[PDB]
């Protein structure tokens, strides 16, 4: 300490020990003037904090911490942002899945049925876990209709849905059906429902965490999932109900056996043969629990919490004009790779609510009126509307005062400072609106 | 930046007079005859006219 601790500045007197340095963006004079084509995730301050300078000015003079001790200063920080739930950036807007695109009697007498993989997109907003997978049935369906129907393609043979209940809760063991006609719509886990042909790929795509299919072995490049793969755990068929009510009058077998294979409206149940009891409809939530453990999709996939947020990602601070380079860094002047001070998880947390709304809907498509975009076959028990889950949750901004060590700083602090902030990828991130530093310079050792 | 790099400096230690050695190559085409090595004038006194 003794003659090392002066912290100098032009005239303004000799300060000693510690004292404070103000990193903001805020500062009027400055905005104007510097950063005036850049954005909070990577502007310019004015780090004197001196009245009666130009910000120009000010720029030249500096900040001496006495040059006879190594120096080192104490960064904490105020981050705040607003991103949404999905969003271009984040790569939570779009995703790609196959679907059938046409259907003609081919030119003998047989048939023709081309699949065709397409990119859907999201509009941009702050989402429910829900009504995000609502988005994409709907992002499914809107398409279906740019094409699909008008090439032959019957609502009756659209390839994917995204629903959330066990499709074989009601199943009975012996008659191999859904008994209570009905396959209790409860949520229970998103899923993904293929149909033959098809299948859905999260390739460039955090929205899978969204649904909370996680690959088992994450290293590896590609997400694809498809038909072949929710092999055993096809939904099996409802049981008729009526014929078998109806029935019980007068070897003297009864109306069981007959499982529905359509619905008011008579769409298609697709069922593989007019004898076995299972649709060609396929799970993944029935493959990964139910079918093979050690072959099926339980094998290289991952069941688990959806959360909203679509994966905890952190930011990477940088103050390469006010803070020595840490150990391997290489010094620079590419924005994309100034050296790195602090690491913090990017401001986002998922909220959790109870969900009354999850019944109080049954009670009112059973009063027949309207429908939404989101529920264009009603009845149907299959393209229906996957209920709502009790207990939803929402991605939440919030101000996040974090505190990054005490790091080791240049003696000659420059009257203007470069503040930045990175992602994961390393790239300013828009969705920034208060980035704040303080740093305590206190002296560490000798030179 | 160049312009960046335009601040930041090669410290020779200050204590010690350095001295550096200064190897080049240097690469010209300049022609036999131009305007700038004064190789594409000349002055001469010629017969102009003749009348009687």
């Amino acid at each position: 300490t003794g003659g090392r601790n002066s912290i100098r500045y032009s005239e303004l007197a000799p300060l000693f020990d510690t004292t404070r340095v103000y990193l903001v963006d805020n500062k009027s004079t400055d905005v104007a003037s510097l950063n005036y084509q850049n954005d909070h995730s990577n502007f310019l301050t004015t780090v004197i904090q001196n009245n009666d300078y130009s910000p120009g000015e000010a720029s030249t003079q500096t900040i001496n911490l006495d040059d006879r001790s190594h120096w080192g200063g104490d960064l904490k920080t105020i981050l705040h942002t607003n991103m949404p739930n999905v969003n271009e950036f984040m790569f939570t807007n779009k995703f790609k899945a196959r679907v059938m695109v046409s259907r003609s009697l081919t030119k003998d007498k047989q048939v023709e049925l081309k699949y065709e993989w397409v990119e859907f997109t999201l509009p941009e907003g702050n989402y429910s876990e829900t009504m995000t997978i609502d988005l994409m049935n709907n992002a499914i369906v809107e398409h279906y209709l740019k094409v699909g129907r008008q090439n032959g393609v019957l609502e009756s043979d659209i390839g994917v849905k995204f629903d959330t209940r066990n499709f074989r809760l009601g199943f009975d063991p012996v008659t191999g059906l859904v008994m209570p006609g009905v396959y209790t719509n409860e949520a229970f886990h998103p899923d993904i429902i293929l149909l033959p042909g098809c299948g859905v790929d999260f390739t460039h795509s955090r929205l899978s965490n969204l649904l909370g299919i996680r690959k088992r072995q994450p290293f590896q490049e590609g997400f694809r999932i498809t038909y072949d793969d929710l092999e055993g755990g096809n939904i099996p068929a409802l049981l008729d109900v009526d014929a078998y009510q109806a029935s019980l009058k007068d070897p003297q077998k009864k109306p069981v056996i007959k499982p529905l294979t359509e619905d008011s409206k008579k769409r298609s149940y697709n069922l593989i043969s007019n004898d076995s009891t299972f649709t060609q409809y396929r799970s993944w939530y029935l493959a990964y629990n139910y079918g093979d453990p050690q072959t099926g999709i339980r094998s290289w996939t991952l069941l688990c919490t959806p959360d909203v947020t679509c994966g905890s990602e952190q930011v990477y601070w940088s103050l390469p004009d006010m803070m020595q380079d840490p150990v391997t860094f290489r010094s620079t002047s590419q924005i994309s790779n100034f050296p790195v001070v602090g690491a913090e998880l990017l401001p986002v947390h998922s909220k959790s609510f109870y969900n009354d709304q999850a019944v109080y809907s049954q009670l009112i498509r059973q009063f027949t009126s309207l429908t939404h975009v989101f529920n264009r076959f009603p009845e149907n028990q299959i393209l229906a509307r996957p209920p709502a889950p009790t207990i939803t949750t929402v991605s939440e901004n919030v101000p996040a005062l974090t505190d990054h060590g005490t790091l080791p700083l240049r003696n000659s602090i420059g009257g203007v400072q470069r503040v930045t902030i990175t992602d994961a990828r390393r790239r300013t991130c828009p969705y920034v609106y208060k980035a704040l530093g303080i740093v305590s310079p206190r002296v560490l050792s000798s030179r």
